């Protein structure tokens, strides 16, 4: 109980659109807020919509804090990472643009964030996948990422400060954890946890929900 | 000019519910019905839904040839191939699932078969995906597969034998030209070429049309 930092990035708005009557941003929120795991909420938004989650502040059971949006993703988490409590024991890192997020789903990376010391939801690629060299001719198990993504602290440094001094780049691919020799655990999550974007996706959510 | 044999997989009815009131199927049926490289359509459907495609076989500038569907995908294109023209140069296998698919997307994915061999209509895959290993860690450019896949008829019968000699397993991933030392080349199709299947895939495809 009260062992999980919860980085909430926000600040990328297709994720303030609402659902039901809620801004995306919310649902997450609120279902992280509920968890007795979770201590806190690190919310990474522009200054201009800190108002969103300011006014249930009192109503929910976490603690909150705020912090500001970086250049890139990887900029945000370490912007979230910096306002985290001194003793939490692990960081569970979310994208707000996945509202459907289930609980049972959460405490599952979460409990395999805390064995292995970093899981990432996700589920089995439904496409057919290829590999395509640079002639693009293909290369004769594969799984999509999801969030969240879950993490010890003390990993997440060393990542930050191994790509810092070394001046390695740093993609969505090619993350934080690809550089490390640490395991990352894939937690099986579930296809109803999509990214809302596109006007698409979200009669979708409305449908799930 | 009427060099080309289409497949049409039309026997899997997800395939038959309209589109702005023509049946899915009958989209890429006209599509590459109106091209001149096109000698014949070899629709593979169960023969109760013969009627849809007939009804168009003289206004139309192909041939229209009938085969019955298989157990599974393959089967379904093998008993398509038994029908194909004895001098086409070109087999071009398509999912009727796919109504959107563009005359310029075709025409490149046909002209990339006929160079190489085989080649097959793909786009990046737009989601984080990572190889995971049996204890379900990540494995520390990948390209979605669509159709048409196109394939030079020798190589086609030739792939069927090597199957059926070696007792080989065919998936959806490992298909019959996994199995060849035959290059496959990845022509690069557009993003709007989706699988029509669910309620929410539909309406996508009227705003697309
Ligand atoms: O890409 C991953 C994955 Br596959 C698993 C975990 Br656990 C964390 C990240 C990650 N993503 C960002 Br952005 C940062 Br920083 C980190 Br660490
Ligand atoms: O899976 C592919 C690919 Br990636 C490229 C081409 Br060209 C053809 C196939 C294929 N699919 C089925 Br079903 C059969 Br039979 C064949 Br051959
Ligand atoms: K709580
Ligand atoms: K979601
Ligand atoms: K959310
Ligand atoms: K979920
Ligand atoms: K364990
Ligand atoms: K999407
Ligand atoms: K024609
Ligand atoms: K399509
Ligand atoms: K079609
Ligand atoms: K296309
Ligand atoms: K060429
Ligand atoms: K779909």
């Amino acid at each position: 109980e009260k062992s999980v930092s919860v980085i909430l990035l926000a600040g990328g708005p297709k994720q303030y659109i609402p659902l039901l009557g809620q801004p995306i941003a919310l649902y997450s929120f609120f279902t992280f807020s509920r968890m007795p795991e979770v201590k806190e909420i690190v919310v990474v938004c522009d200054p201009f919509f800190r108002d969103i989650f300011e006014e249930y502040e009192e109503s929910i059971d976490v603690d909150l804090s705020f912090a500001i949006p970086g250049k890139e993703r990887q900029d945000s988490v370490y912007s979230g990472l910096q306002e985290i409590d001194v003793n939490s024991e692990l960081v569970c890192i979310h994208d707000s643009a996945r509202p459907l997020v289930n609980t049972e789903d959460v405490e599952k990376v979460l409990k395999d964030g805390s064995a292995v010391g970093a899981a990432v939801l996700g589920v089995p690629a439904k496409a057919t996948i290829k590999e395509v060299n640079s002639d693009s001719l293909v290369v004769k198990t594969l799984w999509e990422m999801q969030t969240p993504q879950v993490i010890k602290p003390e990993l997440l440094k060393k990542g930050f400060e191994l790509v810092k001094s070394e001046g390695l780049e740093v993609t969505d691919d090619v993350s934080i954890v690809e550089y490390l020799k640490h395991p990352v655990y894939v937690s099986q999550g579930s296809y109803t946890n999509i990214k809302v974007t596109t006007p698409d996706d979200l009669l979708l959510a409305e449908r799930i929900l």
